[PDB]
């Protein structure tokens, strides 16, 4: 074998190896597998050759009569090369047949093809030709089973009425009531062509397959039965042509998901469309034969449940990618994460497309020991083998020989025990929840309770400010605030440059993943009637910080806006519910009390209360400690590049000493780093000193910066 | 990933999509490899990769009649009609021009990029064709002359793929 085949087949290849050994012989070439076919003497293979006039007796004879014993060898013997093609063909002898599955006949079949051998000989020898015998085969299978339909269902075009006939049409589920809506907008004589819009995306096409299956059997007016659903489309020398052999046949109804090329309304001519929520906007914009013989319907995003349902009904049908049915488990997350996270496609395709981006990638995960260096090894050999061979040597072949298949069994041994890593690939979630976050629960309100910890760790002093934040979020993310408000709404008042922005950012790495999924506009472009924003970058991440600069500068229009956004956090039609909006003022700056004062008589009220909270912003060892973190960030880029390198503690003080001057506060550091460091080891690596992947350290000396080897 | 793509049902037929080259060709030239020797297989065995008016849609017949067949293209969609098993050749906008007009795109058709071969890959893969340009005199050799090429291109100019631009430079 080689794949998988009948009983019949099966049974008649072991069968050849039955008849290898009883003969004694150590290779089974076609001519065993000949004697396989004619001593299962019920296959179809079997069958025929019965009527040549070639039973097990007048065969077997010829072959004794061409090899006889017997070396008992039978040292686990293995095909002859002729036979091995004479197998690998019987599988296409079958493909050329519509056959699944091979078996007796395909075998047979398998061996006229490549004459060339041994069966083949023992037939032009009982005087058989090979094609006397192919014919045999033959005349023991066969086959298996309106007018106008002729050019038509020529083309082109799958007849959907068709596979829906024979029932061999998958659901599928619905909209169900999407469906009926169709079949209005089609018994009329008014609008009498149905046109579907909605992202494209909730596999429109899927509910045209939905008549097929009630125009048959059968709920639908006697005004309709007895037509065909049809497909394509868009727009070639088959021309005018098939369209006059239809226009003369009115039982006909179209699919369509492109261009115009309308002769519309003319003829019977009747069509079903799909087209995207607004290109048919570019179609009735054409008008006005469209807004009147064909109208449309609104296709939705399927209930996120009746997702669910779709997969399963067609995932009886994706185990042909070898790990489905199931889990249902993980089905449900293909589903549920796509509705929620990201978010960019309809309710059906993103789901389906999580399942196959894992229908495979497991079935990959399987054909991935470092036994790849075995068959590394047991090239070298061929060669001594091999080339010994060609200058003889022979002997020291033999053995050569030999010590090579010690090798390949052991390969293949182990070639094959990666059948467990078969038994052993799944599906659950975790699957899902990766695909999901290569796209943009403990651990996960781990980061909400211990949010002050984390917040903290990004945003120096500032707790009165954290920990408002940190309640806030946690409050809406538990369930008390209002859904289609933003997640967060508030205002940071306080000095500049004393974390307003960092928070934000330390927001939307621990809330959001990305220390940079934050939007942020400055209210300084904005503070004329010329207040139209935004929403774009709202559209782009949907989830994000979104960071409003300085409101005191808007113009009072704007709040008009913002408010709206607060209340339904919403936009006439772009979506907030997952924002956490943050907006920034110097209000306050000047001078908690004073302050919530200068703030009520510089906003309007109505927008102050919609806000969920206002947040207030109010040495040597801490430089040093950032001189290091920054070092430290440094030797390990580095360490990619082959550069070992250390600074002494009494290097990042002196480092540190150059951010001391309360002016320009630790600015300098990064640049003194790259100074005294950077440019130092350069400088020190061209001159000759340091020779690269020795261990580099940065020490002071008679408080003089110095360079030390440490290999 | 030319892989768990054709294998699908869903988004089936992997578009290439990558800086031109070049690798590219290149990817093919492995499935080929892959499905030979041998290790592959949600059913992808016998199965081709086949390559590059007045005989169009002509040799195509021979295929809606027999499907071991992927279809490997350079540069025009005659259609999904049925069978057809093609990896796309294209550029990082290119794709662009097939996915607006829609929706065979985010349909049949389906995405994946050509990272530049890793650096020390990219050494190893000179040498391949090194024997083959000795055509000109000079090369085999030097090794020392190859890790050039390929070094001075990854982050000096630095404006194409890390594995074509060494090349050209031999030349």
């Amino acid at each position: 074998m080689f794949g998988r085949f009948t009983e019949r087949a099966q049974k008649v290849l072991a069968l050849a190896q039955e008849e290898a050994l009883r003969l004694g012989h150590n290779n089974i070439g076609t001519e065993h597998i000949l004697l396989g076919l004619v001593r299962e003497g019920e296959g179809i293979a079997a069958k025929a050759l019965q009527a040549l006039g070639l039973g097990s007796e007048k065969i077997q004879k010829e072959v004794e009569s061409l090899i006889g014993r017997g070396q008992e060898m039978s040292q686990t013997i293995h095909y002859t090369p002729r036979a091995k093609k004479v197998i690998e063909l019987s599988m296409d002898e079958a493909r050329k047949l519509g056959h699944s599955y091979v078996g007796t006949e395909h075998i047979l079949l398998g061996l006229i093809r490549e004459g060339e051998g041994v069966a083949a000989r023992v037939l032009n020898n009982l005087g058989v030709s090979l094609n006397k015998a192919r014919q045999q085969v033959l005349q023991l299978l066969g086959s298996n089973e309106s007018n106008a339909n002729t050019p038509t269902l020529d083309s082109l075009a799958r007849d959907l009425t068709a596979i829906a006939k024979e029932d061999s049409l998958d659901p599928v589920i619905g909209r169900s009531k999407e469906i009926q809506r169709v079949i209005e907008v089609l018994s009329r004589r008014t609008k009498n062509n149905p046109v579907l819009i909605g992202e494209p995306g909730v596999g429109k096409t899927a509910i045209a397959e939905g008549l097929a299956q009630q125009i048959i059997n059968n709920e639908v007016p006697e005004i309709l039965r007895d037509k065909r659903v049809m497909t394509l489309d868009m727009g070639e020398d088959r021309l005018k042509k098939v369209m006059d052999e239809i226009r003369q046949a009115g039982n006909i109804i179209l699919f369509i998901d492109a261009i115009l090329k309308p002769s519309l309304a003319r003829g019977e001519l009747q069509c079903i469309g799909a087209t995207t929520l607004d290109e048919y906007r570019k179609y009735i914009e054409k008008d006005a034969a469209l807004e009147r013989r064909f109208q449309p319907i609104q296709v939705d995003q399927p209930s996120v449940d009746e997702s669910i349902q779709i997969l399963q009904g067609l995932r009886d049908r994706y185990e042909a990618h070898h790990r489905v049915s199931i889990t249902d488990d993980a089905i449900e997350a293909a589903v549920k994460l796509s509705d929620r996270y990201i978010s960019d496609r309809f309710l059906p395709d993103k789901a389906i497309d999580l399942i196959d981006e894992a229908g495979s990638k497991v079935r990959l995960r399987s054909f991935t020991p470092n036994l790849k260096e075995l068959e590394q090894k047991l090239d070298e050999v061929r060669k001594e083998k091999d080339a010994a061979v060609q200058s003889q040597e022979f002997e020291k072949a033999a053995s050569l020989r030999d010590t090579e298949q010690r090798l390949r069994e052991q390969v293949e041994d182990t070639k094959k025990s990666w059948k467990e890593k078969q038994g052993q690939e799944e599906v659950t979630v975790d699957d899902i929840a990766m695909v999901v976050s290569s796209w943009t629960a403990q651990t996960e309100t781990d980061k909400l309770l211990n949010m002050e910890n984390i917040l903290h760790s990004r945003v120096i002093g500032q707790d009165e400010a954290v920990v408002a934040v940190a309640k806030a979020v946690r409050r809406a993310r538990a369930g008390l605030k209002d859904p289609k408000r933003p997640i967060g709404s508030f205002i940071f008042l306080g000095p500049t440059g004393v974390g307003k922005t960092e928070l934000a950012r330390a927001l939307a790495e621990s809330i959001f993943g990305d220390e940079e999924s934050m939007i942020r506009i400055d209210m300084s472009e904005y503070m004329e009637k010329h207040s139209t924003s935004l929403t774009e970058k709202v559209r782009r991440k949907p989830y994000s910080v979104v960071l409003l600069d300085a409101i005191e500068k808007a113009h009072p229009d704007v709040f008009n806006i913002l408010l709206q956004v607060l209340e339904d956090g919403r936009l006439t039609t772009v979506d907030f519910r997952n924002t956490i909006l943050i907006m920034t003022s110097n209000v306050g700056a000047s001078e908690k009390d004073k302050v919530m004062g200068e703030l009520k008589r510089a906003f309007r009220p109505e927008f102050i209360n919609r806000i969920d909270e206002i947040i207030v912003f109010h040495e040597k060892k801490h430089l040093t400690e950032i001189v290091s973190l920054m070092s430290d960030q440094l030797t390990k880029r580095l360490k990619e590049q082959d550069l070992s390198i250390e600074l002494t503690d009494a290097a990042k003080a002196k480092v540190a000493e150059e951010g001391v001057d309360l002016e320009y506060g630790a600015r300098p550091l990064r640049r003194a780093i790259q100074k005294h460091v950077e440019d130092r080891l350069s400088e020190e690596l061209l001159r000759g000193n340091i020779h690269k992947g020795q261990h580099i350290v940065l020490d002071v000396e008679d408080g003089e910066f110095v360079v030390k080897t440490t290999a």
